[PDB]
């Protein structure tokens, strides 16, 4: 990592910026390299503005009775933001003064005799110095407050980090990541480019003031005759800028509820294709579009006003000035070209400058207001007493979930009521029940998530924490397991002995360390429970909470990992456990039996049994036909103004001219009416409401059309490419990179398509009608475009390292949010943390090198501009004639032209930047396809199948064949990591294979990949339940009826459990449905697969951690609803073996097909040794 170059810098280095020179060098002729990269200063890291603002903060907190964010921001940042105000003020002072000496400058080429021919060569030196100041002085200021406002984002997204990891699991509900992902999205880019503009409030007035007096002098009343438009005008805008931001606020409460689907299906995508959920998910987020979209276009026809009435403005401004004087005294054509040159400088003043600056006090305060609104809300309190006997003790403890029944507290059921135990040092609680008892809610109460109403609970403050849901961070197997702590060589190695993961861990290629994703999908369900059992094991504290670890383990590897850690590894302590087996409850000591939220036993085990670029820019405008149709519609009613203004131009040029009405002569004509069109060149060639209107409708209608084909390619891509891509990657591009497209982009193009129809319309007729002044622009001309293509090979490159380096903070959050128990479990938030300011820190040092680079070219194409104007000016004054110098009309008026062109090149660099978004949304656009009555038996006939993920890599399976009679159920099984689902993941063909499997006679190539996948029924490994209804859930196409779901409802047994809640089948799932435990979420994707009724069904252990009277209704529903089709049964539990025919075992990559199940177990021992004494007098009679 190489250091900042800013750090060693002289003046001259920081002030002309040459210390930015090298990485344009370097990134015009090569790639980029990660090298050349610099780490960001020491001034703007994480931890600096973090403490600085956290000790404000709580200072803030401490003393006020009301506390403000803003209060906090203004005593670290005030006085350097005011520090750069009044060079930027003096800056902005100096364009009002220009007319002034230009002006008479312009007025000496006259060959009537005035004083001016004497002052010229000092107003030739003056506005060359005038010049030379304000180019030096306005761009320090300006990156002086983007650096500023840099450190304001950064600051504060740290506060809402740390703020977020001690918030309420009451607030959790409420607050899904669409709130958190949109906060951070909306002022990534917004907040720091801001604080620019911000400072024009109190500029602009002092402005209008100063320029007021200057037409005063000209124009006695009729000056302030024209304020008065744009008084009348500004309030115009106002208005229009508060009804922008009421359009705004309908539309930001529908974006949060689209990423929480669109994160949710994408993050469990493989469930989407196996149910063939396209048709359905795409409808979904296709109708929360509409709703965003109109709002999006109402708010743009809004914009687009405010943004259309600086350029229709200019032409009424001046008449409106020039003709109350014109009635009584008369004008010279001097004096209407000075008012002129005056006025455009006003306007900027008070229509673009104005405007733009409240806007931004608006987003900003709205911004930290949201911010302050959450950094005070309900925090997650500690109250840990490392003073005990080691006494696990827990007394007349009630607990509601939600607040009102909780608060009031017979509205509803506490999940507990009338529970107490005592728990000596050295002994295992057996938490024993069915789903639904509140046995992971008895586990939240002792770690202090979910706090009791009545009762008290007291342990150290010391505890580890096994999840029922297992969660895996981003990185390696090692980093899991240690989580943020030191490594000891004697315990990591004896722990992976002890949770037997040697045999999984040695299979993989990269032995130790390999790179897992966001979740762990490269591993199966059994690989990462263990992991979460290691992280578990490993960490050492006084309490170790386990919610069944058992779930997805087999019998052996359960008795073995029970026999081999929970009563070797760790004996002297105490460890509640969640289990529902005989073999478990006899060798634990003290058992505890749950049942509705009531104790139904407590005690131990003896005594129960007693009880009982140019194409990036192409195909964006080719998306859609009617953008190609209204930019032709432009251009022809261009060409005609452009044609219009020339024929004006030929008569009043060529006049024969008592008409006190307007003074012309001879001399004076021929170089004041050229430049009076210029400067009124800004309206005649200006777009309507009938030309602006439709194409920023049309731009709007391109990011739908872009963001369809995108989400619809994302999900019909196949599995290797998805599994490549992070979660974050995937929710930056359909959060920030589709935002642009609708928000910013159809109106930057708009400006850039303004601006060069006016500086391309101003040259053809000035040429047409006069031929030098193009020959006189083209020097210039070419400077621009030159020193323009020399920057965008640098810029384009840090605008991809820059927009692709947002991806580290979202991931991110995601698992931060996604995994939030364990991490105040362990008490691992300083990790996080820091963990957290290297995401930031790596988006700082590439954004901050992009927008340093860009000043640079503001800078340069200014004093290019500058350079030609000295040059221009000393050889229009010193080669002026005896009369009439026409060298200086000439040049001048080309000069006037370029500084338009100037503000469209400046335009030209801000299309191009967010024309980057669209590159990186159609990246998405081009990614690979996966590409009587036919299933009336169902046999099926499996011929030389082999099965792996990646391409080219480590078969999984190899030379599998095998055949299954009509109506047969199946049992499947084998050692955990032998790879169950990746032969049920093989019929369905998510993963690439070679060979065939061919049903009732009729082969894969015979017929479509879609069509093949509607034969099957799934119940995945994996659950997933996106938020919405019960019924949308149920059946996203609502093909059956409500008879029809509740008359399923009733077999599977989700009676009760739907009744619990108000709205019944219409009650909103959130985050994930939390909601609902883990039981109930394997029965609701049991009446997922019984309502779509297949002839072959495959089933991924539908029994997870279901106790054995939960059981009962799986093999009811079995029996009897599922009575011709065939089954394939991927299970653990022995019982489950006594349904099916035929068995087949997987082990050495390979498989085994058995008829019965005493030859079967008959071969493997340590297999049959595993098998409970209750469910051994069942197998054998
Ligand atoms: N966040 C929550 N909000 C509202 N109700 C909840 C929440 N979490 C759980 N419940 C309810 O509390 C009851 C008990 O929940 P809990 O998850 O502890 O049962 P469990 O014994 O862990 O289930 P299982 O045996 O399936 O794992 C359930 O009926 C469930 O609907
Ligand atoms: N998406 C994937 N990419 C790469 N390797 C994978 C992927 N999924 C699984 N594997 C590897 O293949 C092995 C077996 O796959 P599979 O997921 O079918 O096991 P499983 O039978 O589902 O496990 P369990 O018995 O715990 O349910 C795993 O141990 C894992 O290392
Ligand atoms: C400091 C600011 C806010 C003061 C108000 C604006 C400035 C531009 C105003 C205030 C006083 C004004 C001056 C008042 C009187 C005269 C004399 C007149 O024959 C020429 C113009 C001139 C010289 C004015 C120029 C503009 C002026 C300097
Ligand atoms: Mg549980
Ligand atoms: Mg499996």
């Amino acid at each position: 990592m190489q250091r900042s170059p800013l750090e060693k810098a002289s003046v001259v280095s920081k002030l002309f910026f040459s210390w930015t020179r090298p990485i344009l060098r370097k990134g015009y002729r090569q790639r980029l390299e990660l090298s050349d990269i610099y780490q960001i200063p020491s001034v703007d890291s994480a931890d600096n503005l973090s403490e600085k603002l956290e000790r404000e903060w709580d200072r803030e907190l401490a003393s006020k009775k009301n506390p403000k964010l803003i209060n906090a921001l203004r005593r670290c940042f005030f006085w350097r933001f005011m520090f750069y105000g009044i060079f930027l003020y003096l800056g902005e002072v100096t364009k009002a003064v220009q007319p002034l000496l230009l002006g008479r400058i312009i007025a000496s080429y006259d060959p009537d005799n005035k004083e001016e021919r004497s002052i010229a060569i000092y107003l030739g030196i003056g506005l060359c110095l005038l010049f030379i100041v304000r180019t030096l002085l306005l761009h320090p200021a300006i990156f002086g407050l983007h650096h500023i406002g840099m450190q304001m984002r950064i600051a504060m997204f740290s506060l809402i980090y740390k703020k977020t990891l001690k918030l309420s699991s009451r607030v959790l509900d409420k607050i899904s990541i669409g709130q958190l992902v949109s906060l951070l999205s909306n002022n990534l880019n917004k907040f720091d480019e801001g604080l620019a503009l911000a400072h024009f409030v109190w500029i602009a007035p002092l402005q209008v003031a100063l320029l007021m007096g200057l037409i005063w002098e000209l124009l006695q009343a009729s000056a302030f005759c024209g304020l008065g438009f744009l008084i009348v005008l500004a309030l115009f805008q106002a208005g229009l800028g508060r009804m922008m931001m009421k359009y705004r606020d309908q539309r930001a409460g529908k974006i949060s509820e689209r990423l929480v689907i669109t994160s949710e299906m994408i993050e469990n995508i493989q469930s989407v294709k196996a149910y063939c959920w396209e048709e359905a998910m795409e409808k979904m987020i296709e109708n929360l579009r509409q709703t965003e979209l109109k709002l999006t276009r109402k708010a743009a026809y809004v914009r687009y006003f405010n943004s259309s009435a600086f350029f229709f403005s200019g032409f009424f401004v001046v008449f409106l000035s020039v003709l109350p004087y014109a009635l009584i005294k008369g004008i010279i054509l001097r004096k209407i070209f000075t008012t002129i040159s005056f006025c455009i400088v006003l306007r900027m003043a008070v229509t673009r400058q104005f405007p733009w600056a409240v806007q931004t006090w608006y987003d900003s305060l709205g911004a930290i207001n949201k911010i302050q609104d959450f950094l005070q809300k309900q925090e997650y309190k500690t109250l840990e007493y490392n003073l005990t006997t080691t006494e696990v003790v827990m007394e007349n403890v009630t607990a509601f979930w939600e607040e009102g029944f909780g608060e009031l507290f017979l509205l509803g059921t506490p999940v507990l009521k009338d529970i107490n135990f005592k728990i000596e040092r050295g002994q295992l609680l057996a938490v024993a029940g069915s789903t639904g008892a509140g046995k992971t809610s008895l586990l939240m109460v002792i770690m202090g998530e979910l706090e009791p109403s009545e009762g008290k609970i007291k342990h150290s403050g010391r505890i580890s924490f096994c999840s029922q849901f297992s969660w895996i961070m981003p990185g390696t197997i090692k980093e899991n397991i240690i989580f943020g702590v030191s490594y000891d060589e004697y315990r990591y190695r004896s722990v992976i002995k002890a949770c037997q993961l040697e045999e999984d861990i040695s299979k993989f290629a990269e032995k130790d360390n390999i790179v897992l994703g966001e979740g762990g999908i490269t591993l199966s369900g059994g690989q990462r429970a263990r992991i979460s059992l290691a992280r578990a094991v490993y960490k050492d504290a006084d309490l170790y909470l386990l919610d069944s670890p058992f779930g997805y383990l087999d019998v052996l590897t359960e008795k073995e990992i029970f026999e081999s850690c929970v009563c070797k590894l760790m004996a002297n302590k105490t460890r509640i456990l969640v289990t529902s087996k005989m073999e478990h409850l006899k060798k634990a000591d003290k058992i505890l039996i749950l049942h509705e939220g009531s104790s139904y036993f407590y005690g131990t085990f003896s005594e129960l049994q007693n009880l009982q670029t140019w194409n990036t820019y192409l195909r964006y405008i080719t998306v859609h036909k009617s953008l190609i149709f209204v930019l032709i519609w432009c251009l022809v009613i261009f060409l005609a103004e452009v044609a219009a203004s020339l024929v004006v131009l030929w008569l009043l040029g060529n006049t024969p001219l008592n008409n006190s009405y307007a003074v012309i002569i001879t001399s004076t004509s021929s170089y004041y009416v050229f430049y009076i069109y210029v400067g009124v060149a800004d309206t005649l060639l200006a777009m309507g409401f009938f030309r602006g209107l439709p194409l920023v409708h049309t731009l709007i209608t391109v990011s739908k059309i872009l963001h369809h084909k995108m989400l619809h390619s994302v999900l019909q891509a196949p599995m290797s490419t998805l599994n490549t891509l992070k979660a974050g990657g995937i929710l930056n591009r359909f959060s920030k990179d589709i935002a642009i497209l609708d928000d910013l982009l159809p109106l930057t193009i708009f400006d850039f398509i303004q601006l060069l129809l006016i500086v391309i319309g101003a040259i053809a007729v000035v040429a047409v009608l006069q031929p030098y002044i193009f020959v006189a622009t083209v020097p210039v001309i070419v400077a621009f475009i030159m020193l323009r293509a020399y920057f965008l090979q640098t810029s384009q490159q840090l605008k991809q390292l820059e927009s692709e380096g947002r991806s580290p903070i979202f991931t991110h959050l995601v698992t931060s949010l996604k995994g939030l128990w364990t991490l105040r479990a362990f008490g691992r938030q300083p990790y996080f943390e820091t963990l957290f300011h290297k995401a930031l820190n790596l988006h700082t040092a590439n954004w901050f090198l992009y927008l340093s680079t860009l000043r640079w070219f503001q800078m340069r194409i200014e004093m290019i501009f500058v350079i030609f104007f000295i040059a221009v000016t000393f050889i229009s004054i010193l080669t002026t004639g005896e009369g009439e110098g026409r060298v200086g009309i000439i040049l001048t008026l080309a000069m006037n032209i370029m500084s338009t062109l100037q503000w469209a090149v400046n335009s030209s660099i801000d299309v191009d930047s967010l024309m980057r978004s669209v590159s990186r949304v159609f990246k998405f656009i081009d990614m690979p396809t996966e590409g009587d009555i036919w299933p009336s038996g169902g046999q099926m006939t499996v011929k030389d199948l082999t099965a792996k993920y990646t391409e080219g890599g480590n078969a999984i399976l190899e030379n599998i064949s095998f055949s299954i009679s009509p109506g047969q159920r199946v049992g499947l099984l084998g050692r955990t990591g032998s790879g169950k689902s990746t032969l049920l993941s093989a019929f369905l063909r998510l993963l690439n294979t070679e060979g065939e499997i061919q049903i009732d006679g009729v082969s894969w190539d015979s017929i479509t990949l879609q069509q093949w996948r509607k034969a099957f029924g799934v119940i995945p490994q994996k659950v997933f339940i996106f938020s919405g209804t019960f019924r949308k859930n149920l059946d996203p196409y609502e093909q059956w009826s409500d008879q029809e779901i509740w008359k399923v409802a009733d077999e599977v047994g989700l009676r009760s459990v739907i009744e619990q809640f108000p709205g019944k089948l219409d009650f909103v799932l959130v985050d994930g449905g939390c909601v609902l435990s883990h039981g109930h979420k394997q029965l609701m994707c049991l009446a997922r697969s019984v309502l779509s009724k297949a002839k072959i069904l495959l089933l991924d252990q539908p029994s997870a951690h279901l106790d054995p009277v939960t059981y009962q209704i799986i093999r009811r529903t079995l029996k009897q609803a599922f009575a011709d089709c065939t089954v394939i049964l991927c299970e653990h539990r022995i019982e489950a073996m006594l349904e099916c025919q035929q068995f087949l075992v997987i082990e050495e990559n390979k498989v085994r097909q058995y008829d019965s199940i005493q030859k079967l177990l008959n071969e493997r021992s340590l297999f049959r040794q595993a098998i409970s004494p209750s469910d051994r007098v069942k197998l054998f009679p």
